[PDB]
């Protein structure tokens, strides 16, 4: 009589509720959801965009109960993302699995805590990997887990038999880039990007007063990577354009169409480097 | 290839398709559903309490096929809950669970009989237990059972991947109640009361001018068997009210918030009794 | 950490996107589905029936990319069925198991291609067998599988947690009627009659001026193998009505009301044979 409990008691304490008191923008509302906790030291938090969206107040029921403070660092629409940090103790966390494991048929279970007093679970298989999972488990911001019980993703409801999450790869790679700074802001062929500060211009060797985009981190496979592209470089100039924005390469590039042979200036050891690039449909 | 047919051909025989030739009160209709036989010897159906509602005529078709005459034994608007015999032989029965054994994760199947000619079977697992039972199984008055197939549950369409159930042994509960009286009235803190009955009154050494509720079943943790409250107690008193109707302690109860210091006192071994007692939102 | 994709990692090249670049009888459209080839040598594609509907293109995208032209061998709206033919290479297919062996509780997953660049999976478990085969996995002309992995139905969407499919028994049986004729007709009593051309009637040492309807299969159980009827029969004559017209049969039979004693005179092994049968509700 195989059943999903048995690893559920293990992953639901990592579960909570997550309350919203916000105001909407120049009338009251009380947006909820569920959310994960994938660091228990840090007491990091992931749940949706949309929740927090327009939070005046930010408060998590723990599934032990501790109703609690929270405090947004940061978000990502690009991906309905986004991450929180509660100060506490005695914070229980399980085990998170790697998303490129993922075979449809993959048996999942959607996990959530609706309200605040308790838990929630739904059943059916990884149905496409289109960069969406796509299922057919009912649906958010909840915990999506293998058939070990692993947290392989994140949920996402959006606009019928068709649940939607995020691989836990990409909502890690958003998460520890929003940690560490106002962050996560993509760009070319799945490239992360940040802002070339001073701060960290210098503590790479460089001088203050020298400006590009920051290749935060180039994911494998990307045209990029293949494009000669690695994390650490300072892109200076995406061809004609000088690029001393990290968010010119996203608009410079968006107004680029599809099969165009693109010449980015990287900065690498001290020295300038054009790189043969391609854009994708 | 594990695979649900093994377990299901073994509980399908007491299934059974019902239907309502009812009038609708001061137009015809007939309201049909599905039903199921939990006592094989005094053939009792047990089965939706929407609809036997305005039931002119009930008929039950058995899986084998023979269409039959049932009798309407009782009601539970409260749970949904409706207790049926049907005069008959040869019948079959198929094992009944404990709900209290119920994770979620645990793997059901909703079944059903919603033709009378037939079978109907669905799939997921308990999602929640709030007092409903949840189900990402689609759906009535039919068996839920486990991933052992024993019968855990019976179903309840309610006002989308939620399937609603209530555990059999709040169903044996009601029944049980139902076959012995014109039951089932619940009351205070998970208790059953009944009109204490003269017949009752002296079968119990009393007289048969006494009176009170008759405590009936007080339900373990129940803050009433915390009280001090157990089954076979008269409420002669809460608080200022003389309990002589069996409705009073609810009406009388209902009229009272949460948190409040309730003194019922009870009628045990021929001696009086205050209970100190606490209501709860 | 049982899981499906090991079988369906097997079973989706011989899953097919299906576009139709119609026109809208006396304004354009595009209708696109998903299809399976059933033979890999004859390269014998299966669909829906309302996909090619108004096709004036019909071109079949592969899972390896693939893009190609089909053409319309046959259809089957009486079933939804829908045969096609794409002249090729390299084609590999996967198993097809029986129909008949299907108990409800089965497992089963539904497999598509509703995009061609792509793959697509639902689950639930076999929930009817009414000729429909009902289920609780999420909705076509796709890929219906058991918990083998075997392929047993194909998948139809029409007009809530509630699939269909045929059988993929029934569903070889159109088929491999409609390769071996502008075929499938479909009459009495589950026969399969088709047009008795002078070359099929010589063909079996008859004459060319010979008429009837070819009962070209008769169905096991079905009243008229019970009736004594046998595929190479000629009907000749049922009741009064001269049969010398295929869709007679039918014509003739629906016209007339159940449980009612029919006399169809066949032609077999060259001598005429009344055939007691009866029509059923």
């Amino acid at each position: 009589m195989p059943s999903m409990a048995p690893v559920l008691k293990n992953i639901m304490p990592a579960i909570v509720n997550v309350a919203v008191q916000g105001y909407l923008p120049n009338r009251k509302f009380e947006s909820i959801g569920s959310g994960v906790i994938i660091d228990p030291n840090n007491g990091v938090i992931i749940t949706n965009d949309h929740v927090i969206r327009n939070a005046s107040l930010i408060t998590v029921t723990l599934q032990d109960g501790r109703r609690l403070k929270a405090r947004l660092i940061g978000g990502d629409s690009e991906t309905d993302l986004a991450v929180l940090k509660i100060d506490a103790k005695n914070l229980k966390s399980l085990v998170i699995g790697d998303s490129d494991k993922l075979e449809v048929g993959d048996f999942v279970v959607a996990i959530g805590n609706p309200f605040g007093l308790s838990q929630s679970a739904t059943f059916g298989i990884v149905s496409a990997l289109k960069n969406f999972i796509q299922t057919d488990a009912a649906i958010s911001g909840g915990a999506l887990v293998n058939a070990k019980g692993e947290l392989i993703g994140i949920n996402t409801a959006i606009l019928v038999g068709i649940g939607f999450a995020i691989p836990i790869n990409m909502v890690k790679d958003v998460a520890q880039q929003i940690i560490k700074f106002g962050s996560i802001h993509r760009g070319l062929m799945g490239i992360f990007v940040q802002h070339l500060t001073p701060e960290l211009a210098q503590a790479m060797g460089y001088p203050e007063d020298f400006q590009g985009a920051l290749v935060s981190q180039v994911n494998p496979n990307s045209p990029a990577e293949l494009a000669g592209l690695k994390a650490g470089d300072i892109i200076t100039q995406i061809n004609d354009t000088k690029i001393t924005q990290a968010t010119q390469v996203k608009t410079t590039i968006s107004l680029l169409r599809v099969g165009s042979t693109v010449k980015i200036i990287v900065e690498r050891d001290n020295k300038p480097l054009t790189l043969s690039a391609v854009v994708t449909d």
